[PDB]
């Protein structure tokens, strides 16, 4: 796989964020995750750290994987890197999200995350206490 630039446009959720890409606005939807909803509990924490990461990065980067590049909804489907740091990991890292919608063919980094998850979940970290 392999990083192509984008710039942040808007931070939305912990788990979508609307970037320019190739210099078009697209809502981007987090590979392999799943953050809480806004109004679950920590939904605003991962929204928050989103919003963090990606606002504070000097270079965002999309990353696709080798499958759909686009889901039902219109949304870009990549793994968000801030200053060379995943987004889709550090939030399972951080129990911010759970390693989710895992499907064949658009699955690279799965073992990645769930080694992520593990360690947040034997940390006992947010979404696991
Ligand atoms: C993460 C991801 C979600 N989706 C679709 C499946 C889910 O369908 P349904 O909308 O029919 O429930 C939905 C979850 O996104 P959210 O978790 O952002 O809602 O997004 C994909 O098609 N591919 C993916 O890689
Ligand atoms: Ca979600």
């Amino acid at each position: 796989l392999h990083k192509e630039p984008a710039t942040l446009i808007k931070a939305i959720d912990g788990d979508t964020v609307k970037l320019m890409y190739k210099g078009q606005p697209m809502t981007f939807r987090a590979l392999l995750v799943d953050t809480p909803e806004f109004n679950e509990k920590y939904g605003p924490e991962a929204s928050a750290f989103t919003k963090k990461m990606t606002e504070n990065a000097k270079k965002i980067e999309v990353e696709f994987d080798k499958g759909q590049r686009t889901d039902k909804y219109g949304r870009g489907l990549a793994y968000i890197y801030a200053d060379g740091k995943m987004t889709n990991e550090a939030l399972v890292r951080q129990g911010l999200a759970k390693v989710a919608y895992v499907y064949k063919g658009n699955n690279t980094h799965e073992q990645l995350l769930r080694k992520a998850e593990a360690q947040a979940k034997k940390e006992k970290l947010n979404i696991w206490s």
